[PDB]
């Protein structure tokens, strides 16, 4: 067991082991409180994550679980991975509070949008990863939920991994949201990851936000004026009369066509943005399926795009007391392996 020492930023209190230095912090958010720190064993910068009161509620003690089960199984060059998970706490009584260790990107995705404009192969790299990433998520049976630009980061090499994942299930942007989970659909497709993609995209061509709402209903607006109201077809998927009727009450709007929405862009990245955001998800282009587009022939190697473990997220099921949750979370923490140092770590 390392040493811990404890300090204070920020207002909130941080206890550490003694190798990770230079604490300072990054951002205060809704999924915790994150430090940047210089690790003395690795010689390497990196984030630290401190879960915020991971066991006040079922709900919360269900959320930290989820959130490290998670992390702990994702194992991909574009998907965050853990390099360290602790807590201060000797004992499972003592058990308050747990911290989660990655490597520290250069950059945010907002950051790289406001600092450049980005060039057509800058686009085609940074969606590509986004979309290997993707690919390995989603083969785990796993929804991201909450891909954005500040849940996107890049080194010097715009080299990209996927961060912090969605944990809400059954302050947060609504930006790169799909409308079905916006409405309360209740069974999301992967493919609302697509849609957040498809966003994203848009943005790093044109420098600005696509659909850039002030409130829940003008999200929404937004995003009909570009994609028309709903087809028949989706019409027929609508149970609700009244939500059929409202519909069928709102001014009829045409989709608008992309060409001239994105003129100056791409033809095949057009081509892809209308490939992702569509409204009707189950005619979103897949992961797997936008790897394969004209638009990464550059990029694209099918041998190494690959996927993962099985996941066993049958914990989702369970209803079970606090105190199991926190203890299964206590087992999690102690069983963690650290991933092993990279060969271009180590020389002859
Ligand atoms: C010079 N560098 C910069 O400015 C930036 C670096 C980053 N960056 N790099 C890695 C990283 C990881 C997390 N989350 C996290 C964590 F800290 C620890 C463990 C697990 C997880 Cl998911 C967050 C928080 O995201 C909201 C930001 C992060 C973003 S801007
Ligand atoms: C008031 C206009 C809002 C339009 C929202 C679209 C209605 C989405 O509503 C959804 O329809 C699904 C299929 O019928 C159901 O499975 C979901 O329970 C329901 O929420
Ligand atoms: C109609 C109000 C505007 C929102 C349109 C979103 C339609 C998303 O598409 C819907 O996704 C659902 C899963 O989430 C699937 O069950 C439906 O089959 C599919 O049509």
């Amino acid at each position: 067991r390392p040493t811990f020492y404890r300090q204070e930023l920020n207002k909130t209190i941080w206890e550490v082991p003694e190798r990770y230095q230079n604490l300072s912090p990054v951002g205060s958010g809704a999924y915790g409180s994150v430090c940047a720190a210089f690790d003395t064993k690795t010689g390497h910068r990196v984030a630290v994550k401190k879960l915020s009161r991971p066991f006040q509620s079922i709900i919360h003690a269900k959320r930290t679980y989820r959130e490290l089960r998670l992390l702990k199984h994702m194992k991909h060059e574009n998907v965050i991975g853990l390099l360290d998970v602790f807590t201060p706490a000797r004992s499972l009584e003592e058990f308050n509070d747990v911290y989660l260790v990655t490597h520290l990107m250069g950059a945010d995705l907002n950051n790289i949008v406001k600092c450049q404009k980005l060039t057509d192969d800058h686009v085609q790299f940074l969606i590509y990863q986004i979309l290997r990433g993707l690919k390995y998520i989603h083969s785990a049976d796993i929804i991201h939920r909450d891909l954005k630009p500040s849940n996107l980061a890049v080194n010097e090499d715009c080299e990209l991994k996927i961060l912090d994942f969605g944990l809400a299930r059954h302050v947060a942007t609504r930006w790169y949201r799909a409308p079905e989970i916006m409405l309360n659909w209740m069974h999301y497709n992967q493919t609302v990851d697509i849609w957040s993609v498809g966003c994203i995209m848009a943005e790093l061509l044109t420098g600005r936000t696509l659909f850039p709402g002030t409130d829940h209903i003008d999200q929404l607006k937004l995003i009909l004026r570009l994609v028309g109201t709903p087809g028949a077809e989706l019409l027929k998927k609508i149970s609700s009369e009244s939500a059929r009727n409202y519909i069928q009450s709102l001014a009829q709007m045409p989709k608008m066509n992309f060409a001239n929405v994105f003129i100056g862009a791409n033809p095949l990245a057009v081509d892809l943005l209308e490939k992702m955001l569509v409204l009707d998800s189950d005619k979103r282009i897949t992961a797997a399926q936008a790897l394969a587009h004209a638009y990464f022939a550059q990029y694209h190697d099918p041998d190494d795009e690959p996927v993962a473990d099985p996941y066993d997220q049958s914990f989702e099921s369970r209803d079970l007391l606090i105190d199991e949750w926190k203890s299964l979370t206590y087992d999690e923490v102690i069983s963690f392996v650290p991933p092993p140092l990279d060969q271009e770590e180590m020389e002859s």
